[PDB]
């Protein structure tokens, strides 16, 4: 049996490997490599120009987070729009949310969410949620282009070495403060605090031009590089994202497996390096 | 130049590597293989039986948390024994305390303690402190031997594949518990939450049976499998170890990098499905 291994030029001297129980499906997209396979102990991997994109063993600790700290805070959201996410994940997460009324997504790739359809099927179930609405279209363009607002979008991008490469930079980030209610709420995927500290900075010095409140928070997952990987967390008020306004108690939550209500706050507990690195952006 | 992969039936189906800049020394013990090499990106790193005890570049974070956990709780320690440790990280974090009179090591494997004086000096420069005494003994029999008893115990054990493997059982917890001042603390190495679960179960059982408190923390380190470290926390006090008792302000604790007293709290703060995995424990 062979095994996976991710090497990348963003995370130099290092590698994380799987092994190969099956090779389910390989192509090449208009935009990327895309490779699935069953693993032997993670499940089903996705797998986007050599760069795991995610597992069933562990899918759940990106997306609950990346969904929950935001809905949670949201006081009513009834339009939600997600970036890049063509996997499903983010939206399966949203739909447990009785009171929103649409869900957006805008993923420039339909194979990614054509193969997860196919092959991750308690990933991508949310699809067929009446509710959902998809864009097979450049996040850039499509946010120059929507007339409508949103009370939170949830940016679930790929690293900046690719198709992705687009969504950290500044022009972005006025894009996504331009199409946010006055109250509304943006988190995006933002690395890891271990290897990508530059980035980090980076990323908070763009929100910090736009938006009152730029915090910063981190998740625990054993198949993105480094063990973890955070949330940049942009508030346009000036109270944040770090404590919710409500708990997740309806039986469409029960079967949640990392948020909590006390893990949300402490997500933004970091690090001391970190504290110091941010602190005169 | 090669790359170091570290495989295990400890966790089956994933590895991961660092590549290699240089092997600098390598020789079998009379407990087991040491391999010491300069990575091209994490610094140098410890290899005991082909798994990583640390490297250079993440070392601080289970150094700091595995010893400021306890020893912010403690009121007034003075006697601190680590066991296993034999790098001297931990060591290097007790002696920034004033406070501390006495600090016993007991490590069974000398060339640990001596390949760590010589090639890790950031790490073992504790062992000058004239409050440290070594000594190159079988944890059980320093233990059951020892007149003493401590303020705090540190379990730096490798993992229970190795000459570990007596640490992770009941009769150990025992010695442990009666080694202890009547308000003492233990706190010991547990393994990762993505992947031992049953071992987490398991040790919280055996220190169930004889400690009044027995709570879980998690430590993000990329180096160590799945990219965390738990510490099994043991409190003979209603009390625990979840909230510290002060604050380090004092100019020798200026450095830290990743310990502060926010984050000492949320590091208990577990995912929702091991909250529930040992819930009926
Ligand atoms: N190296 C860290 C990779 C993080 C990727 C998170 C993620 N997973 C995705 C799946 C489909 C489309 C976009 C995605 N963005
Ligand atoms: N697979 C997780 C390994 C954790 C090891 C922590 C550790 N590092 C050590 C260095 C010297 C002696 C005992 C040690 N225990």
């Amino acid at each position: 049996k062979k095994w996976f291994s991710e090497f990348s030029i963003m995370w130099p001297g290092q590698a994380f490997s799987l092994k190969i129980k099956k090779i389910l499906y390989e192509t090449k997209s208009k935009y990327q490599n895309v490779l699935v396979f069953e693993s032997t102990t993670y499940g089903k991997v996705l797998v986007l120009d050599g760069v795991i994109q995610l597992t069933e063993k562990d899918e759940f600790a990106y997306h609950e987070m990346m969904t929950h700290v935001p809905m949670t805070v949201s006081k009513e959201p009834k339009n939600v729009l997600v970036v890049g996410g063509g996997d499903g994940g983010i939206i399966r997460e949203l739909c447990k949310y009785k009171s929103v009324e649409n869900i957006d997504i805008c993923e420039i790739d339909e194979t990614v969410i054509e193969v997860s359809k196919i092959y991750f099927k308690n990933i991508s179930c949310g699809y067929e949620d009446k509710r959902v609405n998809v864009f097979i279209e450049d996040a850039s363009k499509f946010l120059e282009n929507v007339t409508n607002t949103y009370d939170v979008i949830i940016v679930d991008s790929s690293d900046p070495i690719g198709p992705a490469e687009t969504l950290f930079n500044q022009n972005f980030y006025e894009k996504i403060y331009n199409a946010l209610k006055p109250n509304g709420y943006c988190v995006a995927q933002c690395e890891s605090l271990w290897i990508h500290v530059g980035t980090i900075k980076n990323m908070i010095g763009y929100a910090k031009k736009l938006f009152k409140k730029v915090e910063y928070a981190n998740i625990s997952i054993p198949t993105y590089p480094c063990g973890c990987i955070g949330i940049l967390c942009c508030s346009k008020t000036d109270t944040g994202l770090t404590k919710p306004n409500k708990k997740l108690e309806s039986k469409e939550f029960a079967d949640l497996k990392y948020y909590n209500y006390e893990n949300h706050s402490a997500a933004f507990k970091l690090p001391a390096f970190l504290l110091k690195e941010i602190e005169n952006i």
